[PDB]
């Protein structure tokens, strides 16, 4: 029982993949995963009917914040269980969005994330990759763009090579309607303006966040 | 109530422990430090017998021994009460400020944390770019969130484009820590993480096991260790 | 801001053609239609699949909407389309004395909560009713959220019964089935898969606390007089107005 | 990752000096002691206010902690060793030597995972003799596991069939909590539920927090049961 929200900036969603926006695609996606209501969060028009075509539910939002108005005008209940699920995959396998709704179920943790391993290092040094280290119980420590954790010994020597401990965050986001409210009441924090990663206020007030482990010209189209 | 345990380290490019510091070996500069801070308990963790007569000849308190290891030795033959707080200070800081030593004991006595220790603001940015300096990110009370030797926390803007300039936010982990004896025993009886040795920083285990760190700002900003010979020099002419 | 539907069954073994049926001079639909706007409500709608009941309430200019209890509000919630946030408070249609002021109650108790649903509950002051499987029994967290309902005794006084089951202290609660949820809950509700407890019980609140949502319970300010199914019941209330 | 306490009850009208019974060659709370050690806890402490049993638990390279409700007498336990509040918990009963290793871990393991206040255990009830017996406490989970409530009452009430069935589980007294919550509870005043009821879980869900229960289908106080497991180990 849980409730997908896809937060659509704006061209990327709209952008072309195979005869399909990429918006349609991640709300296809959204309905393989059993979903019980998948709303798009646009502040376009052109999106809101892109989505609208297909038969997708849409709630207009200014231009996980931008589900926190969501949140209000539908007036879900604290308990209602909702994933993020970023208009920016497409291909996200249906499985990982249920995944991720059953682990915030199963836990009493504030959001869960996902993360897959980096088996290359162009990856690993990206700032545009972000990097996540867990603790034993795979709740995250911390979130950075910096390459985390640093392997000493072998950036001693060289960075052309990458061991095999890296997890490379994704943004799919599970958490409860109450918790979004939290999230929002609570003042920005110092740290997410730094890193520039609104996972951070989390951490900064406290509250955990469990991870399990499964934007440009890009290769997807043919992917798929 | 605190206790103060100074391992005496030897290993160095000379003859530590006892280097002598205007008239004093540097072993007993470190207790008097000790002592300054209020602490009921100092005990000196050596192997060196040599070691052992200077701190005793001053007065000091002595723990024959066979880093942190030695410091379970210590609370072990000690047999310290789980509830004692023991801060862990090292033997070649002879200008260690005793309001930092009382800092952490507080800091920790204060807290139901397994850890606390000091940080201190970083404003050269070659320090902030440096593996050997260890950055630490804190949460809006100051417990560690992460240690590392990589940059952080990543300032994206800044960043973007090399590694040139630095903020005002970064800060410099402190080796000054303070636990309780039961704690110590834990820690010494956990299996190594995987994360302790892939940064090869020995605090990521408090975190890998799901446990906390307090960390805060230093009140006094320490004076550096004494490893070399300019050092002695700038020691010896400091003190 | 609040609406009222009242499921209006013309359906009844031993009181057929129940919402038409005169008390002193109007059908009872009527009289719950009359409680219904003394509670404030912006909108009542009388749910209803007889022409004659949507006949009667249109004369006395209430709204009517042409149609498995909770179900059937759901029809309603679909064909008029109420938005997400929109309270919905479910009075039936057998209560024509059914007092004001619990509808409000529920109505403002769930307004300022975002809880599933708001319900109300009334003290248990005989042994009898404890014990009678036919009272709903719910236990309150400080709070006043449901932790569990059901027919059997609860909570259960340990140190009291133990010597007898002749007496009960005041920390019984009988549950009143005058509900409060919004729109956006109730078209959600109604799809879940009908939950393992829900059956064993017979109580269909459970399908809430099983799949982790809260239900608010307050003590009813008011105490309602029981509805009309029985011919005997409805000289009673006729006797009462 | 973590500690075992084990509350070392002296106390029995039928059966006294419970901790020393012998269970072919080793007294009660060794055999607990034991069970405690193939669980992997990293620390196991017995918890008693008798020399007796302190003896013999040290004899066999056991810890003991010398020491009002009993979740308070666990609270002694935790300012004593001043455990961190994140320190995992596992109160595991002095009289059950038999108690599966795994449990004590899988209920340390649930707490670990969710980050839960308190985790606990919960077998089938077959038979209607314990489902009407209200010293065999009731507990109904939710779609997720977590307990809805506790009850001495039978829950959930079957409406038709008691005008035994197949859905009732029987709470197991083992508990999965964290240092930082024992002192949470204990600082707490009583709710008004655990008294009427003589539950003392109940304050936990009277003060809105979550209860983990586990299902698992798999207690030494008279001398029947002393036989009935010394016969079987």
């Amino acid at each position: 029982s849980f409730v997908v929200i896809i937060p659509a900036r704006y061209g990327k969603p709209l952008v072309d993949i195979n005869g399909k926006p990429m918006i349609v695609h991640v709300l296809e996606r959204a309905r393989e995963s059993g979903a019980e209501r998948i709303i798009v969060a646009t502040d376009h028009e052109d999106v809101a009917r892109a989505v609208e075509a297909a038969g997708g539910e849409v709630c207009m939002t200014r231009a996980t914040e931008r589900l926190a108005e969501v949140v209000e005008k539908c007036a879900f209940s604290d308990d209602t269980v909702i994933v993020n699920v970023q208009g920016d995959e497409p291909m996200i396998p249906a499985t990982i969005i249920r995944q991720v709704a059953d682990n915030l179920a199963q836990r009493q943790v504030g959001m869960a994330t996902l993360a897959v391993p980096i088996h290359n290092a162009e990856e690993a040094f990206n700032p545009n990759a972000v990097k996540v280290v867990l603790d034993a119980e795979g709740y995250a420590l911390y979130f950075s763009r910096a390459t985390i954790p640093w392997d000493r010994d072998r950036f001693a020597e060289g960075l052309e090579t990458v061991g095999d401990n890296f997890l490379r965050h994704l943004g799919i986001y599970g958490y409860r309607a109450g918790f979004i409210r939290r999230y929002v009441n609570w003042q920005p924090s110092p740290l997410e303006h730094i890193e520039m990663l609104e996972q951070l206020r989390v951490l900064w007030y406290g509250e955990k966040i469990h991870v399990a482990v499964a934007e440009d010209l890009e290769r997807v189209r043919a992917e798929m």
